[PDB]
């Protein structure tokens, strides 16, 4: 994926509720630093729903591709109220950005 | 926005389900008094959906512009069954009316 395009998608669609940088603030949603390789619902210092804590999957490209297409379908009971990103290429670009931004 | 045009839009498209005045009754939808500056899904005495309670954003001009364009896109799971207002000028006029009427 294209990280430059992914950053723009993040700003447009996600930044209302999330930060990505190390030590970045929790907003409506959790700060996402450290996301990849982590079990669902373990953002440090954030109060997740039981649903997000109990999904049990490991965040990576494939599980994010599915979640971000339709969050409530993947995690019924989530408090993330976001319709999803329909286009596969857009999710791929977004996820490439997240992979970079949440690990630097 | 044009408050007088906004009032007409409100009567035509919204009043079947909503009141705006202080102490106004809940109908299908919540009374909207006090809307601006409030987090989503906090209308006093009204039973909101989890989705409207969890969206977690603050109502204001920009967030209402987006919500009213396509309610279910912004708040998937909403029980507000309303298509939206397509035209930006109409949304802006409506929102100007709401900003006045829900604060007086
Ligand atoms: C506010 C209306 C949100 C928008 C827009 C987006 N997200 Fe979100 N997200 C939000 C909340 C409230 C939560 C917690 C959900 C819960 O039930 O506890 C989340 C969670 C996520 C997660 C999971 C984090 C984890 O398990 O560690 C991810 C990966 C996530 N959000 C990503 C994300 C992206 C990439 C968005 C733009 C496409 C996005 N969210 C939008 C609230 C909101
Ligand atoms: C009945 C068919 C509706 C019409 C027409 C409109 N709205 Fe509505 N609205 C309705 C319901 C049942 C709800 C509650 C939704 C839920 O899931 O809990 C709402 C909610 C709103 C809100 C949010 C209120 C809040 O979070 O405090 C707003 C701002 C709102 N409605 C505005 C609104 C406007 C301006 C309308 C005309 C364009 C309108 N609604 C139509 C039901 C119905």
């Amino acid at each position: 994926g294209d990280v430059e395009k992914g950053k723009k998608i993040f700003i447009m669609k996600c930044s209302q509720c999330h930060t990505v940088e190390k030590g970045g603030k929790h907003k409506t949603g959790p700060n996402l630093h450290g996301l990849f390789g982590r079990k669902t619902g373990q953002a440090p210092g954030y109060s997740h729903t039981a649903a997000n804590k109990n999904k049990g999957i490991i965040w990576g490209e494939d599980t994010l591709m599915e979640y971000l297409e339709n969050p409530k379908k993947y995690i019924p009971g989530t408090k993330m109220i976001f319709v999803g990103i329909k286009k596969k290429e857009e999710r791929a670009d977004l996820i490439a950005y997240l992979k970079k931004a949440t690990n630097e």
